[PDB]
């Protein structure tokens, strides 16, 4: 059984924990990966209503289970704020465009 399902892709709680501890450093050393410069602000325009407060960042969590690392961030990410508490697991998939939608 999967914790979330972003289309397709199928994550349990741990590769999320995993994905944001990764990204987390990132963010608390002021670097970044890949061309698209992972992690960064994630402005919200979709208005999702999120239990924790802003701002927040994007860091992408890959289908196949290893931690971003550059090239294709795929369809997924992970959604965390200032205080390393999750935010949520959004994708591009079954989205219009660049919009994202929650994971279920
Ligand atoms: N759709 C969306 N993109 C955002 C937001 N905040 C920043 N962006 C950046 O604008 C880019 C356009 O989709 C997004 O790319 P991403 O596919 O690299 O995650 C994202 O990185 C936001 O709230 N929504
Ligand atoms: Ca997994």
């Amino acid at each position: 059984a999967c914790d979330y399902t972003c289309g397709s892709n199928c994550y349990s709680s741990s590769d999320v924990s995993t994905a944001q501890a990764a990204g987390y450093k990132l963010h608390e050393d002021g670097e970044t990966v890949g061309s698209n410069s992972y992690p960064h602000k994630y402005n919200n325009y979709e208005g999702f209503d999120f239990s924790v407060s802003s701002p927040y960042y994007e860091w992408p969590i890959l289908s196949s289970g290893d931690v971003y690392s550059g090239g294709s961030p795929g369809a997924d990410r992970v959604v965390f704020n200032e205080n390393n508490q999750l935010a949520g697991v959004i994708t591009h998939t079954g989205a219009s465009g660049n919009n994202f939608v929650e994971c279920t």
